[PDB]
């Protein structure tokens, strides 16, 4: 019937149009209440209990703010109430494809369980969306509020996942290209999804967010750029945009890639791999799926949430004993032990195809110290983390259009040297973390020696504590002294 | 083993002594990660995703702050490091006995499932604590850090639940009476547990907390009162104490007793009642328990969390169909419908023994109006809520001892009229909410006519929207205009 | 000329229309940068350095928010861009008449310096506004943006001060009556001025505000009430409105009437009285005024700010020696000493005409304790403070119109008993503070005996520390024992 | 005399020892209430009304936190209550030397008025401190609380200004070296002064601070480094330390060097230069000083505050007409106009001795565009701003000592490549801003052409809006295209 108000600690009072309420009040959407935003991060940062549900509300709210702000200041863009609703829906729905513990599922579990498939949460969001619509009779409701389902469903999916295949989009024409830059911005990654998570994650983690999305919204305008209408920021704000990506990188370094968070995600992934043959999830027509195959049936995937963790933990079946035991070690805080971190030097870049060979390389190192235990490849975990500004080696600010106060309809470019010499020289790097599955004192001492020796042999950077954890190894390396 | 630092969004960096870490890193404590602080409140306030776990860390931290502050200002009290740890442990552990959805479990479910038993979360905390200690070899660890288990375990339990029965306590002597006022203050309810939840619940709900616990700590002292050493507040702070209880009452009104939060707790309770025969929880020695009997075995209770909700929702067994269908209605937001609220007038006080008769009474009202449908007792839910300042009809500030700047060791009393005439004249009241299980438009119209007629017949207060929802009924009542 | 953005810590990014910018960029408006919001409160709460200038920006902003919100939800009201600008201007300009140290000037100094005149900051705001307009060529600028100066200048003044004398207003007709409720709400005091100062004063004082003005704005509507269009709140929000006035009262008790803040305001007022014959302020046509007569000439008043305080403090003229010495005692923190506080009982209400007799009464009390020193009337200060809900004895919520969800265009009333029995039974009271100008130990002891005896003789409430500060006096009073 | 509590919106309840209260309650300290922390920043960011007084309380509080934290963790350091108080005093007093509008006084005015003198606010703080102590009888009070004035006064001054002339300090010996790193850290700039102004300035400006000083305090330890006991940070925190300096730089870029804030500081400085021959400030024995010579007499300098601004503005003396007129233009917002910003390229570094030649260079540029007006050197202002990490070209993190969890007493170093490749390559740069004193449309157009042509001639970076403001000039430069 009518609009609803929701109170959110980040944004305050969010108004929801009744079509949005109908999308929200479904099993496919409400499911997001049972998926933690930060996965294993809650086990390090106890405030991070938030789930994808409330993040999705915030993304939909902000998407609506930005589109409304553009419309109000530039009526000549002809943004319709239909446009506004479609953008809010895409915003609400771009997290629907997340799986248990969020990035651990698409980032660790599925790549190990189903190495042959190419799955992303984005693709999952489109499939869940289609399933949500079809299972809940949403198309008639959309027509009731003036949407045109064929066009608008296409538009919504395109906002989430990009072109479903010269202007490549079918949901809207080039004169509305700027609409595609709101929810998931494939050109430079500046979108309302980051703005909600910066604010929400900081609130919960107890870390402070430096980025002012409202200021940015106020200074945003649409300008013509190479025969597209694109969103442009005020020239002055270029520093704040660099700062936005800097904040993204700090949040990754301190929280999202926390070394213990990551190892908890890894352990949970391992328990899931060991339980995968025994857990059954009933999908369409009563067919049974596994944790690794629920992504093939949306009805099964609907029922795949963080509950899988507790189902395993609370199980009594002897078949689940191995999985259950890994989870029990998490509760007792008997975790795989962090050994250290290093980075490649020079132009060395570690390729994905080499990842599996790394633990073997570490166990093959020949440190000169007397060791009571010997460790094997299987005792080591090597995590390779690609840290960047969202576009691999590229500077995303080279893909942003700006305008000046004296000519607000004229788009310009601003280069790095026009801003500051104190900015980063590079935009991507790799971090390598090593952990040991043997947690006793002697094994850990040994693991350290192998680790630092491997760093030396590969010409990686000297670990920060290298001289303390491996004082007999670090003197060999001239470049470190 | 050394101290750990945890970052909490409410309190910042909390330091945890290694004994505390050992208590925390157990299944019995980690269980609290899977129990929402506010139960069905998350279904109204989407920021309220927090669980009892992080609340318990905060209660333990604040307990430590208060005891440390007292010791530092008054060395003559002889507060030992042992005392400090025992108070931190009680603080950490006073939420261990909570069940699924927190107050819904002890407040709605158990009273209906096991009407013959007298269960409280406090009692449950003592039992889970004992089980935690015993199952994890904590006593030797306590001795390692200078605790004396026999005395100190007793002291901890007493802080949580009160005397395990003229000085009634055995864990500490009258010399240390003030220590019993920190974690769970039976005398007037001013304790660190409230202070954490005020700040934490407000952070998550998106409502602002007006109470300054750090100011109160700074102004607190121990003074002799009737041959006990008790905590006294500075005279000046009496207004801020009344404001504390006022804030508690606002939080209940706006959030904890939100009409839709309460109906969701009621629907979930109903699903639990319908599933209770079929859900099995394995406890000690492989014995099986139900949701309603897990409270009799701590090993089973350890595994009784919010996960029960999803286990039901995801079930395929036809035996669980009824329970599962209620939960499905929650997801679709097809909830029982709020009809209205009223209060008794005069000295009328509704007794617990009469609660069951109320839906009958409503259905027996004879509104003088044309009705398409007739409703029966079973179509109505009547919720009676007792709102007070924590001590029934009493003013808790009558039970607080104060001191003056001119004589800091002399305790005094301050009465209501010494403070302000703008304070409440009563400290307890009752609210009556009525809901209808028939949700269609005609049933709801009818429910409104019965409801308002019943209010008129009983001489209850006029519902705020009475003239709008029942314009043909409200004219009959002279007292209402 | 285009819009400007200002960043405010309370409201974020505030957009200012160019007409508003022109009003702001005048000596009459910028003057507010040199008048502390809380006067002598900065000398107790060191974060309270804020001035009337930034408060005025915030009031203008919120005035705009509320009027825009109403227009967007109810287009049928025909709120024009002209209406919006007039309301923003009134909001911006309702503080223009404040004098040095804000309420100290109109509340203490002018009543003692010019007892024959009836001066308010509201009257001063109208005069300064007229002077601002005329001195800066604003009328042509107003016309340029579609305002009609004769009607609209009237309207703005009426919003600030009320009718400049059946519909009593000339700036707008009855169908726009709701516009008069925004900036300065004479009917019940619920206006945007309070909302900005609650948030701003809390931010600076270091106290937390619990009123959510944004929620209130979202729930506000215009409805017909007795043939006027008035602003109505949603029924549900009635609790929050009581809480609003409760917050106002707490802020007055903790901050705005802090006993030391008030004594500093008194000492400053005293210095101003002693300097008044000697300070010259040049006004229109070179005429000279005094501090007490600058209110008669807006050109002189433009130059009358907190700077008077420093002019006196830094003076070398022997004529200002007495004034300067009082200010020097403030810097050394040699302040008059607080003796205690009490309240009248029963029907007793202390009239303004009796205020001067009260120190005489205190010095006339006859304690019957042995005293080293005797004190005279001139050694005592007695401060009488009227605390209420903004309408003397009346409940302002009786003057608020509400609507219900089922009939949003139908206004209703809600009485106290329809809300809660835990609300105040009275809405006004008086506090009496007593201070001694003799600050030595023996004088202060004596002052305490006189004070408490005077309380006993007048049947005032027992001071909270009475038994400690005057143990030989309090036993005499049966009613206190 | 007992402790006082002050409530601060940044830190909460700060306890002040009575010796500190005595230092605070003097004309020399209370003077800081009348000096804005951010000077002309209040004229851009209206929330920035805060003064140096409340900043100084915060620096003293944090200095006490850090020293107390070190003592509690490491009793073997033998930090005494005497050490604690001396560090709190130095913290309280390190802002005493600030002049009107803070950095504008020492940063713009004194360098132009007294080019021969080398004045810093640091030197001024030492002088004011000595004068504060002597004028107010503080030495006996210090002895009363166990301080030893000769040693401890030396120690305090050394903390503020560095060695008053191998261990160069006399106030404390090398085993207490770490105490010198708290208030003003000459080695790397990581001190409690930054930490307070980050949090306080952000709170007031409406920008969010992302540095967590409390976390840093908790991780700090004293370790031996080259036969000194120095403060060491945990290795892990190195990222956060880089982020701290990054935050400092953002605050300078967005706020402290705001182009309009700076121009206001310049205009005020200009008014002060024009008033300097006519304003009189009475110092010791009735002698008169000027604004530029008050720094030579502490009794005069005590009375030199932001009041000087209003004294000029409110003056009637025809000798002050020129000064008064500049201030009046500030009120009307007729400010000098910003033309643009650029930076040097390559190894070009602009020296202080060249600053005065720059406007001449700009006016000598030869654009070869048709110009209606010609501009002269005196029409241009050129502001050169040095932005760095506090140590000119150096990386301050190269001057930080760290420790590892496995060996907490063993200090180590961490290099930039051990941390991240996404860090800055350089640590100092210069910004050049140009403004025009002729504010009309034709002058401003011309100014732009000269500016951009000058950039091209000097091989400076292309202004961001260069192509829009000077489309005929920017094509000439190949390097820009
Ligand atoms: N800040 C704040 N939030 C509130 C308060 N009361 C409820 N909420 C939150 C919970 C929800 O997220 C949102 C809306 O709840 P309401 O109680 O207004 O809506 P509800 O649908 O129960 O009422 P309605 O259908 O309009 O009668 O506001 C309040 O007093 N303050
Ligand atoms: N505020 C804040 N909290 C952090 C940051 N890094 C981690 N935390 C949180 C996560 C935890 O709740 C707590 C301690 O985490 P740490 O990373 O310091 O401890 P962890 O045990 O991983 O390191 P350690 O064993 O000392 O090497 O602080 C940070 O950069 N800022
Ligand atoms: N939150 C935030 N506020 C800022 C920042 N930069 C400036 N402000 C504040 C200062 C003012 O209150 C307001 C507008 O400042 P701007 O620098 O955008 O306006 P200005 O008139 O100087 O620039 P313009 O005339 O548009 O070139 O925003 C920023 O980076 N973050
Ligand atoms: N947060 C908070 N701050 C307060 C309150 N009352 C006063 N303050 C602030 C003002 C000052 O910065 C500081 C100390 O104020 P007090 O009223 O406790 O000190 P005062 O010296 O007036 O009392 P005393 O001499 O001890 O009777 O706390 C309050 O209720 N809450």
């Amino acid at each position: 019937d009518t609009m609803k108000v929701i109170n959110d600690p980040i944004h305050g009072h969010i108004e929801l149009h009744p079509l949005l309420v109908r999308i929200i009040d479904t099993p496919q959407f409400q499911r997001l209440r049972y998926i933690k935003q930060l996965g294993g991060g809650y086990y390090v940062f106890p405030g991070a209990s938030h789930n994808r549900f409330e993040h999705s509300l915030g993304v939909g709210y902000l998407a609506g703010c930005l589109v409304h702000a553009l419309g109000e200041k530039q009526p000549e863009l002809q943004i319709s109430e239909r446009d506004v609703l479609c953008v809010q829906i895409a915003g609400l729905c771009r997290n629907l494809g997340h799986g248990p513990f969020s990035h651990m599922f698409d980032g660790r579990f599925i790549p190990l369980a189903r190495p042959e498939v190419k799955w992303t949460h984005e693709q999952g969001s489109v499939m869940m969306f289609e399933h949500l619509i079809n299972s809940n009779g949403i198309k008639p409701v959309m027509e009731q509020y003036g949407l045109i389902p064929e066009e608008d469903i296409c538009f919504i999916k395109e906002q989430i996942v990009g072109p479903l295949e010269l202007w490549p989009y079918k949901g809207r024409p080039e004169n509305k290209s700027f609409l595609y830059e709101i929810v998931s911005n494939k050109r430079n990654g500046i979108d309302v999804d980051k703005w909600d998570y910066f604010a929400r994650d900081c609130h919960h983690l107890g870390i402070q967010n430096n980025f002012d999305y409202k200021r940015f919204i106020k200074f945003a305008r649409v300008c013509e750029v190479d025969n597209e209408l694109r969103i442009c920021a005020r020239d002055k704000e270029v520093g704040n945009l660099y700062d936005m990506f800097h904040t993204r990188n700090s949040l990754h370094r301190r929280a999202y890639q926390h070394k213990v968070g990551n190892i908890i995600d890894t352990m949970i992934t391992d328990a899931f791999l060991k339980a995968d043959d025994y857990i059954e999830i009933t999908g369409a027509g009563g067919k049974k799926y596994r944790i690794s195959t629920a992504i093939d049936d949306m009805e099964a995937y609907t029922k795949l949430t963080d509950n899988i963790f507790l189902e395993i933990l609370y199980s009594t079946d002897p078949k689940l004993k191995d999985a259950r035991e890994i989870l029990k070690q998490i509760e007792y805080r008997n975790l795989f032990k962090y050994v250290g971190e290093t980075q490649p030097t020079g132009q060395i870049k570690i390729k994905r195809e080499d990842y599996e060979s790394l633990p073997k390389e570490v166990a093959s190192a020949k440190p000169k110290v007397l060791l009571d235990v010997k460790l094997k490849a299987e005792d080591f975990i090597v995590d390779v983390i690609n840290m960047d500004y969202g576009m691999q080696e590229k500077n995303p600010i080279d893909h942003v259009s700006f305008y000046c106060k004296t000519a607000p309809n004229r788009a310009i470019r601003i280069t790095k040297n026009q801003v500051s010499q104190l900015l980063p020289e590079k935009f991507a790097e790799q971090l390598i973390r090593v952990y040991c599955k043997k947690v006793d004192r002697k094994s850990l001492y040994a693991a350290r020696q192998y680790f630092v020796q491997w760093c030396a042999d590969r010409n990686f950077t000297k670990p920060q504590d290298g001289d303390v954890i491996a004082p007999l190894i670090t003197p060999q390396k001239k470049e470190w002294n």
